[PDB]
């Protein structure tokens, strides 16, 4: 009966996790990108990306929740109508303490500012899809002012980037456990499980963010993590992923 | 042709200053109260008053009343546009944001539900006492209200001598000559507390008498009236 309405930027991490869970849930949405084509600048959403699009907002009847978590935690609580599958496993489920760990634990990576650093320290990204003019976009003393915080922004960088891998080692061997238990000729499992679940939107749309950015080759590919790898191949297959997100990365698309 | 988009509840005291802002500035806004007159378990507007407004304003995004209005005060700069911060180097800007941040820093929630939950603490609350009797049966039903209305009167305390000052000093307000956004925290402030029957405690019949005038004052105004007018009458869904 009550609309569910969707104000969002396009190619912001956090609409990209909302747009997939709606799709994911088979729920009708009037979804409002309010994302221009080329800013007061004449920039492309591309070379934006500091800019932010930051904080959707879902309206549901007399409901107005904003930000990515508490609108998809909104969603999964709200449509329990039998048809509408849920991307969580009941909270009595032996699952359901798996599915909350990694989901908090990939929600809690600093998302903004490994895009902040893909553009101001591009020598630490490799095959990064942003273009390099978006980088590029008393003098002794503003001089050393700047060498410092250059300084300390790159340890922060390197700091965090560090913690990925620590994050993504703990999803490489959650994936091996799959793997093992899976045989070769079943369906392919997801990330805790059989079912597709809240996990699997956060760290589907977190490696295809990191793929955008240039951290994926450091972190997958190549005889690393190939579990990872295989695990963001099947998500690049999977139809609702493909439908909602399969052009997010084309920077060639407005 | 950005248009300026608001969803709101209509009686929720942010969205009471949100729009009060709106109006104060001259601002063209499609306003949509998204509140019902009554709730699944046919409860009307004032038995559900423990919302967040938000604002799109072409591709911005900005939830929750405070920062809705500092992105309207930043953003619509034009200079037909009254401005209600005075200037961030200005020398009346402390005191004005001082009393803003004051008055923000309310329990408003705690006062609404104390109403509610201790009747006998209130006079004249314009809630029907039924709303007692049904919240009663079944977030903090403790004596502790009467500590954070006495903390209220040492909020309201310090108004009383800032006003104080500026008569001493057309009518002005909290802050100075011109209406501010500190007078929409307090205006709408003042006009819940009315609302939950705790006005007379804490002016009128020759208490904070300065307040008490600043109150009226209010009413008269013709954006308070057209936006708040009808905000503590029950009658109106």
């Amino acid at each position: 009966e009550v609309k569910l309405i969707l104000y969002h930027w396009t190619h912001s991490f956090s609409s990209q996790k909302v747009r997939l869970v709606i799709a994911e849930k088979a729920l009708k949405c009037e979804e409002h990108d309010v994302s221009l084509p080329l800013s007061e600048h004449n920039e492309p959403w591309f070379m934006r990306l500091n800019s932010t699009g930051e904080v959707p907002v879902l309206i549901h009847g007399e409901n107005i929740i904003c930000e990515a978590t508490q609108i998809i935690d909104y969603l999964e609580q709200t449509f329990l109508d039998e048809r509408t599958p849920r991307l969580m496993p009941d909270k009595e489920s032996m699952y359901y303490p798996r599915v909350q760990h990694y989901r908090e634990l990939l929600d809690s990576l600093p998302m903004d500012a490994y895009t902040h650093g893909c553009i101001l320290h591009p020598e630490l990204t490799v095959d990064s899809m942003i273009p390099a003019y978006a980088t590029t976009r008393i003098a002794k003393q503003k001089r050393l002012k700047s060498k410092l915080l250059d300084h300390d922004n790159v340890k922060y960088l390197k700091k965090i980037l560090d913690e990925l891998e620590k994050v993504l080692d703990q999803v490489e061997t959650e994936l091996q456990r799959r793997n093992e238990e899976t045989p070769e000729e079943g369906q392919q499992p997801w990330l805790c499980g059989e079912s597709f679940t809240l996990a699997d939107v956060s760290l589907a749309v977190t490696l295809h963010r990191l793929k955008f950015l240039g951290f994926a080759r450091r972190n997958w590919g190549n005889g690393k993590r190939p579990n990872l790898e295989t695990y963001y191949e099947h998500v690049l297959k999977r139809k609702t992923f493909n439908k909602v997100l399969g052009h997010v990365n084309n920077i060639l698309i407005s």
